[PDB]
């Protein structure tokens, strides 16, 4: 491939030189080279952004920003994850020029906002309200304040993991940023209250020795369920993105919170009419449907 | 091979109304598409010629890929409804409004009605202002009662003429902004904001339908309205250049002259040619290049 060669080591002398460049010097650049066809433009660049030689963010897609140095990309998130100022997980962007240039690269005004929307992208951070970033893997790993939400009997569901990304969490947190209590969030975990289901109260806790994510919910019965239909679904999309994880979900066996039952059994058993589950290990049986019921309805 | 996936899916998406991955791969292998690589592209395009729905941002195996109508109805529901008129959707009222409610026989559960929710989100038309209240914005009222004027200061303007205007673009402005959003001061053709990091700082921008036009009108400081202006445009490049074919061209008022325009991209040639001055033939007067553009950008 001569021409792909050629615009590899053109580009990242280019973006080595510049900080980064736009649209025309880089269309010139590989119709310099040979390459026109906007097809191949786009899938050479695309491939250049994996293998992390040069970075390519189709989803930002700024003609003055249009591709970057990784390294000049890297120092400046860097920088901001390990500023003094981001050590308790919060962010106010009025500090982005201290953080950034104070604490050889310079970043603009708008070279800190295009840090910014990158470390969006990669769900790094979120915008919390009033100029206040929250930078999840930053988060204390405990809360002086955090409830036990452990008090009537409440729902549990446990999600366990061949191994755990440590960015489930993080994420989760953005997926749900309006529904976090009273800025009740630290590295491992959540407290979630819910509008839509008056009452409904949850805590979500990841546990990196076991690898799981475990959900307890408090409120009248029919809330418990709907609420964590709903979390479940929101760890489902983040879990989506990840090619190899093997996720299996958990219930407590009821009068053993140490013994669990993987839910997709108690389903299959329901299937093939079985309203026993036995246990060998402690020689004692439990009702199938009476299980599945604590969790969702006859469907 | 494709016709017979494309007519079994297609069947089935319309007797249930949508399937899940397993479903689905068996549909594929049965119709001879064994290659996870290609099955995948396949979905892809069925999807893109709205065949049948394939969302890989949700990407979730059990609702997979969906009846078109399903979701049609669905969101039509949302955005027709009598609760939704004004461009607030309260989240607990879902229920009603897709399963109750006479719009002028599909059943949508809670889960279901959270996906929808989610492919709305998806295709920007809607956001969480955060206590069970969505903004549906194409459904905001025309017209706000307490609008505010821009006229603190010597206000900074800056106008954005578009060969064709999107109706989409406010709406994904609110969006990209909703945080900064003043005081639920949002209309179908615009909004205010306030400004996080430029104490003072407060902006507000419209889209004018019959000149096609969005304007950015800044009031503060000088540094300030040049640094939010710097924000906001920003923003607005962003939504744009999810258009194949768009022509804009960025226009300054002259002082003392809000009529007049001058394209900055003019400003920006006669600076590159090293001329200070811009003549204005039509006013009989001369002004700086540099000094216009520095209130502006750098």
């Amino acid at each position: 491939a001569p021409s792909w060669i050629k615009v590899k080591e053109k580009l990242v002398e280019a973006t080595t030189a510049q900080r980064y460049l736009n649209r025309t010097e880089v269309e010139k650049i590989c119709n310099d080279s040979g390459i026109t066809d906007p097809g191949e433009r786009k899938t050479l660049l695309g491939y250049l952004n994996n293998l992390g030689i040069v970075l390519y963010f189709e989803a930002l897609d700024l003609s003055e920003i249009y591709v970057l140095d990784p390294h000049w990309v890297t120092i400046g998130v860097y920088r901001i994850i390990n500023s003094s100022k981001t050590k308790n997980g919060h962010l106010n962007t009025s500090a982005l020029g201290y953080i950034l240039n104070e604490e050889k690269f310079t970043y603009t005004l708008l070279e800190q906002r295009y840090l910014l929307d990158i470390m969006k992208q990669f769900e790094l951070c979120y915008d919390e309200g009033k100029g206040l970033f929250i930078i999840p893997s930053n988060l204390p790993t405990q809360i002086d304040n955090e409830p036990e939400i452990t008090e009537g009997e409440p729902l549990r569901f446990i999600m366990k993991y061949d191994y755990l990304p440590s960015t489930i969490i993080p994420r989760l947190m953005i997926a749900m940023q309006h529904q976090i209590l009273d800025r009740m969030q630290w590295r491992y975990g959540m407290v979630l209250k819910s509008q839509d289901h008056e009452g409904a109260l949850a805590k979500v806790v990841a546990e990196t020795k076991d690898s799981t994510i475990t959900i307890a919910i408090q409120g009248e019965p029919r809330c418990k369920r709907e609420y964590l239909s709903i979390i479940w679904y929101e760890i489902k999309k983040i879990n989506a993105n990840f090619t190899n994880l093997d996720v299996k979900e958990f219930i407590p066996l009821p009068g053993h919170p140490d013994e669990l039952v993987e839910y997709k059994e108690l389903l299959g058993l329901e299937k093939m009419g079985r309203d026993e589950y036995v246990s060998g290990k402690l020689e004692k049986v439990f009702s199938v449907s009476k299980m599945l019921d604590s969790v969702i309805s006859k469907e």
